[PDB]
C-alpha cells in the first residue's frame, strides 16, 4: 500500500509540489519551479525544455562561461555573449531575445 513515486524533486527547494507546473529537463531529469528558478512559465519553453545545469552553447557547445551566458526569455537558450552574431560586447539588464526568436512573422503561413 504504497505508491513510492518520489524523485527528481525541485534541486532548488527540494519539493514536489506541482509537477506540470515545474519544468522538467531531458538531459539530467530534474525539475525546477516557476518561481524557485523565476521563470516564465510559456508554452514554448515547456516542449524543448533545459535545466541551467545542462543548457549549453548550442554555438560553441562548451559550458563553463556561465557568466558570460545570454539566456533567451522565450526559447529559454543559453548562447555567450561572444558567441552571438553580432556579438554582445556587453550583458543588457533585463528583458534579451535571440535571432531565432526575433524571427519576425514571414512565409506562406499554413495550417
Ligand atoms: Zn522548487
Ligand atoms: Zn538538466
Ligand atoms: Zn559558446
Ligand atoms: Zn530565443
Amino acid at each position: 500500500g504504497s505508491s513510492g513515486s518520489s524523485g527528481a524533486n525541485c534541486a532548488v527547494c527540494d519539493s514536489p509540489g506541482d509537477l506540470l507546473d515545474q519544468f522538467f529537463c531531458t538531459t539530467c531529469g530534474q525539475h525546477y519551479h516557476g518561481m524557485c528558478l523565476d521563470i516564465a512559465v510559456t508554452p514554448l519553453k515547456r516542449a524543448g525544455w533545459q535545466c541551467p545545469e545542462c543548457k549549453v552553447c548550442q554555438n560553441c557547445k562548451q559550458s563553463g562561461e556561465d557568466s558570460k551566458m545570454l539566456v533567451c526569455d522565450t526559447c529559454d537558450k543559453g548562447y555567450h555573449t561572444f558567441c552571438l552574431q553580432p556579438v554582445m560586447k556587453s550583458v543588457p539588464t533585463n528583458g534579451w531575445k535571440c535571432k531565432n526568436c526575433r524571427i519576425c512573422i514571414s512565409g506562406p503561413s499554413s495550417g
